[PDB]
């Protein structure tokens, strides 16, 4: 009764109701949902109450060169702050939340939260571990926390509970409303490889179309792997409609009788792989089918090379015979490993015996420090083999929380290449997630993103979602609650706007404001967690703040006051809704770009790139981060200009928004930084050729790209005349040498980390945007094959492109985007 009560707020929570069973041919997702309750049960049970209840937020990577240097005496100055009264006091780097408390008892048990901010410095960590510490040194800020009572653990609560050859008959298909000839194709696939391929005869393509053809294959029963696909295609030559099946159920049992398969529809792709049925039954395709049954010197050089090579480039069949025959040899290099399980017959059962006898002497792999890039190829559309798969997940269970931040979207999304619901990939993001807040809430968004608007893979993640929220506890359940009570509101309002030339007429500026003074006195809650910042609860809606702003699109800027009075600040929470973006591709490309920022602290390099909040809510919508005292500079253009481009106007708007000439000097440095950082980014991505008016810099001169939604002359990224006038070039400046100094240090750096960029690429472009070709992008960009000194010039030259085209480009860019 209460429990039926619980189930409709999980739904509500989801945007997906898991216990329907209308879109279902087996079992497989409540068997899933089932076998989630055991990993579930076991995280909440094992998490510290005390510590998952203040989530502290911490690395145990070292303090970066650049941070050491803006620390002067080996010491630290934080602000304490009780009521009226605040204190400094000097502290080490090395010194204990806990040790630091008892200095504030002796100098005259209660915990360190951040002002204004739902973040806790505590644990046996010491402080230079702590994120927001190295956030506040990173920007030049003062640490102010205050001393309060930590958090009750109660508000965590959890809601108490054969030599046969193998056939396939063909019965027909039908479509309601479609004199072009069609077939059905039948395919035998284990991750993209193709074992067995069958087709049917070509019969006139009318709404129905029956054949009653049994397709025997050459692949024997036994031969069959656990994780084959029986892959269904309508081509009338051009491919129609899709569907699959897997052959071996999750129960390992062979899948036998009729089957009525809603197929899906074409516009490579994960949405390719899914085992799920289309949910559109009245008008979508659908398909009757019925089922009833030591080594020399010279090879050694040649296999050394295979196992160099990236992840993109092909195995031919000699690399794969060579990997396979000495594959003993190749397990002794971890790096191998995804070329060895390239090289595996899988539609061969004494095969497969030899490469589980294989994997069961891991002594090198399972010793060896976690690679993220050789773990993520494990993980992609390759690999069928749940063993195989398997292996990667183990590596993933040492990374740190804070790691697991960086590559927690791009795991989310590896969960479409599982041929299973329930895989140990899942139960990973399940056990990450319940283990820390912060990982829980991001992970819930995640998910969310997809169920929203992926119909190839809502079933599977909405399982995965109830299974987090029925372990995430009250506290977490609320603060979702009043997270999705919000979005849906506004949402709404945002669609709305839109459907009302370019031009913001005072009529839509009222209607908007009338609407935002409705949804305040209703139904909004007091206050609410900021999705893409968790730390920030916003509060109640600036009404005058607010506007549409004038756009193609026609976007909210909302703006609410913070719900922490304890802020050492009254500045108000931006927030950008829009409809017309697709920002699940916004949030995988900022998600790079933290990934690569890591990257270059390990070189203990500081590029200033800012990846801005963004979430994806649904389809073609979500929320952005509006960045405070920012600005385009197509606006800096048009304020001087008007429509033609001056050199001059952007290092004169430093100056005007700088008090002092050191701030000044500072914001020069910063842009020289963060201009190189987008550079080599944008450039490596594919994503540099952009319009100024996408392009935006702070008051501090931190330039940031934007609007990564969607992406003749040419150019590699935007490096204009009034960029290199900032630097002081015309020529070369000082400056304009530490930005070609800074810019090569840093693509080399990314060159260092080849195979996990080319994954983490191959990845994105397959379960966010295509073809072959556009994935081959970033092995030219990155020049897989050439040396240092041959790839420093490489992008020299790239620099040396921009400026012998100057404004072309970005004049062509203009001329594009006014028809
Ligand atoms: C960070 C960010 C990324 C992004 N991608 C798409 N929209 N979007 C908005 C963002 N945030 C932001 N913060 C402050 C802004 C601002 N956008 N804009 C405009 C808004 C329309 O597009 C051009 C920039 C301003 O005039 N100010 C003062």
């Amino acid at each position: 009764e209460e429990s039926q009560a619980f189930q409709r707020q999980l739904t509500a929570l989801i945007g997906y109701d898991v216990t329907d069973v209308s879109n279902v041919h087996d079992d497989e997702l409540e068997f899933t949902r089932r076998g989630l309750v055991t990993p579930r049960m076991a995280e909440v049970a094992s998490r510290d109450p005390k510590l998952y209840a203040m989530h502290p937020w911490v690395t145990s990577k070292p303090l970066p060169e650049y941070l050491w240097k803006k620390i002067a005496n080996n010491c630290i100055f934080i602000v304490i702050h009780r009521s009226t009264t605040s204190q400094t006091i000097k502290v080490s780097p090395d010194d204990t939340p806990g040790a630091i408390l008892q200095s504030f008892f002796t100098k005259m048990d209660f915990v360190l939260r951040v002002c204004g901010r739902d973040e806790y410095l505590v644990g046996e960590t010491p402080i230079k571990n702590f994120q927001w510490v190295r956030h506040c040194l990173k920007n030049g800020e003062e640490i102010h926390v205050v001393l309060d009572t930590p958090p009750d653990p109660a508000l965590d609560e959890v809601r108490k509970e054969c030599d046969r050859k193998f056939r396939v008959k063909i019965r027909g298909i039908d479509i309601p409303v479609l004199d072009l000839t069609v077939f059905v194709e039948a395919n035998i696939q284990h991750g993209q490889q193709v074992l067995c391929q069958r087709r049917t005869s070509p019969k006139p393509f009318t709404e129905e179309v029956l054949w009653n053809v049994w397709l025997e294959f050459s692949i024997k029963i036994k031969d069959l792997p656990k994780g084959a696909l029986l892959n269904l295609q309508i081509y009338c030559v051009q491919l129609l409609y899709y569907v699959n099946l897997l052959l071996i159920d999750h129960r390992f049992l062979l899948r036998r009788g009729e089957y009525v398969l809603h197929m899906w529809q074409i516009s490579f792709n994960a949405d390719k792989l899914t085992s799920a049925t289309n949910p559109d039954k009245e008008n979508s395709m659908s398909i009757s089918i019925l089922l009833d049954n030591e080594m020399p010197n010279q090879l050694r050089k040649q296999l050394e090379a295979i196992i160099a090579t990236d992840p993109l480039n092909p195995l031919t069949a000699e690399d794969k015979e060579l990997l396979w025959h000495f594959r003993y040899e190749s397990l002794k290099h971890p790096k191998a490993y995804p070329k060895l399980f390239s090289s595996v017959k899988w539609g061969q059962q004494e095969i497969v015996a030899k490469t589980y006898q294989l994997l069961a002497r891991r002594e090198v792999w399972d010793q060896s420090a976690l690679d993220v890039g050789l773990t993520m190829q494990l993980l992609d559309c390759n690999f069928s083999d749940e063993n195989v798969r398997a292996i990667a997940v183990q590596k993933l269970e040492s990374l740190e929380d804070d790691d697991v931040l960086h590559y927690l979207l791009q795991l989310v999304q590896a969960v479409k290449f599982e041929p299973y619901h329930d895989s140990a990939l899942a139960r990973f993001l399940l056990k990450r997630g319940l283990r820390n807040k912060r990982i829980g809430h991001f992970l819930f968004w995640f998910l969310r993103s997809e169920i929203a608007q992926s119909r190839h893979y809502q079933q599977r993640f909405a399982v995965i979602l109830e299974a987090y929220l029925r372990g995430c506890g009250t506290a977490m359940l609320h603060d979702f609650t009043q997270q999705v009570q919000v979005i849906e509101m506004l949402q709404k309002v945002t669609l709305d706007i839109k459907s009302l030339k370019y031009d913001v007429s005072s009529q839509v500026i009222s209607q908007l404001k009338q609407k935002l003074e409705n949804l305040q006195n209703s139904q909004l809650p007091e206050s609410f967690r900021v999705p893409y910042d968790p730390g920030l609860k916003a509060g109640a809606l600036a009404i005058e703040k607010c506007k549409v702003m004038a756009s193609k699109k026609k976007p909210l800027w909302l703006e609410f006051k913070c719900a922490d009075p304890t802020a050492l600040s009254n500045e108000t929470i931006g927030i950008i809704f829009k409809h017309g973006d697709d920002l699940r591709q916004d949030m995988l490309i900022l998600q790079i770009l933290r990934i690569m920022e890591s990257i270059w602290e390990t070189e203990s390099l500081d590029l200033c790139l800012l990846p801005y909040g963004c979430i994806s809510t649904g389809d073609k919508i979500g929320m952005i981060e509006i960045v405070k005292d920012a600005t385009t500079i197509a606006k800096i253009q048009q304020s001087t200009v008007g429509n033609a481009f001056k050199d001059e106007v952007l290092n004169h708007w430093l100056k005007e928004k700088s008090p002092t000439e050191e701030k000044f000097q500072a914001a020069v440095e910063r842009f020289v930084y963060s201009c190189a950082g987008y550079c080599v980014a944008t450039f490596v991505l594919g994503i540099g050729d952009r319009h100024n008016d996408n392009i935006m810099i702070t008051e501090t001169g931190n330039l940031f790209h934007i609007d990564f939604g969607h992406i003749k002359e040419r150019v590699p990224f935007v490096l204009t005349p009034d960029f290199l006038f900032v630097m002081g070039t015309s020529k070369t400046s000082p400056h304009f040498q530490k930005f070609q100094d800074i810019c090569v240090k840093a693509y080399l750096a990314l060159r260092h980390h080849t195979n996990l960029l080319i994954i983490l690429f191959s990845m994105m472009l397959m379960t966010g945007m295509t073809s072959k070709e556009d994935i081959e992008y970033i092995r030219d960009a990155l020049t897989v094959g050439k040396n240092e000194e041959d790839a420093k010039k490489y992008f020299l030259d790239q620099i040396e492109v921009c400026r012998d085209k100057g404004w072309t480009v970005q004049f062509n860019w203009f001329l594009h985007l006014v028809l």
